[PDB]
């Protein structure tokens, strides 16, 4: 086992197959203990959640510091934190995994390449490499900054993401909002009036697949 795993790879090839909570190590260094949700079964496992929902109990109506630092309860709905992602996808190239569901029908995207920038490039997101069956809804936001109603799309649709003009991704959206935009839409999967039951968006480092 790695005494201090950097992310849910090193955790899982310490032998430790279950999904659920396990402490990574950011950069391996032990005074940056981050408790993670690691989704050890989708496509071989290895994936820090990032991105949970399936209830609509929790408010991601959330202000610029929340979605900064991370909110919620990692076993149920929560975001991790952009200073998290930005951390952990420092440490190398992490791949993006996005699982939807929907009354029973599934699909999934994955980004060969996923990085979120640091607070001086308001969390910039870099996306590219797309494989799936849920359509390329994350190419529209690629190199767009992230945007609360703080920091207008959040304003206007009462949810966070890195907006552009607006949305085609709003897995921060409200949910059970099936008004156009306003919910949990994966536009190339289910259009702007249609608000998904299940997301999670997750990462791993892309060169998991041959290690
Ligand atoms: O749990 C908290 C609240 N505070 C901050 C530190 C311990 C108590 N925030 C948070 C929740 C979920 C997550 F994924 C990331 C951050």
């Amino acid at each position: 086992s790695m005494p201090f795993p950097k992310d849910c790879s090193q955790a899982m090839l310490n032998g430790d197959t279950t999904s659920g909570l396990y402490t990574i190590y950011l950069n391996g260094d032990k005074a940056q203990a981050l408790e993670v949700f690691c989704d050890m079964t989708s496509d071989g496992g290895g994936w820090i959640v990032f991105l949970r929902r399936k209830n609509g109990r929790e408010n991601f109506y959330q202000n610029w510091k929340a979605y900064a630092a991370g909110f919620g309860d990692r076993r149920e709905e929560f975001w991790l934190g952009l200073d998290n992602l930005n951390k952990i996808t420092a440490q190398g190239q992490y791949e993006l995994r996005v699982d939807l569901r929907d009354h029973g029908e599934t699909a999934f995207a994955v980004y060969d390449k996923f990085s979120v920038g640091d607070a001086k490039t308001r969390y910039k997101l870099k996306v590219e490499g797309y494989s799936g069956t849920a359509g390329d809804s994350m190419a529209y936001h690629n190199g767009r900054s992230f945007s609360t109603f703080d920091k207008n799309c959040a304003l206007s649709y009462k949810g966070a993401f890195w907006y552009r003009n607006c949305h085609r991704v709003n897995l921060m959206g409200r949910y059970g909002d099936n008004n156009h935009s306003q919910g949990v839409n994966w536009f190339h999967w289910k259009g702007h009036e249609h608000s998904i039951q299940f997301a999670e968006m997750k990462l791993r480092p892309s060169n998991f697949r041959n290690l």
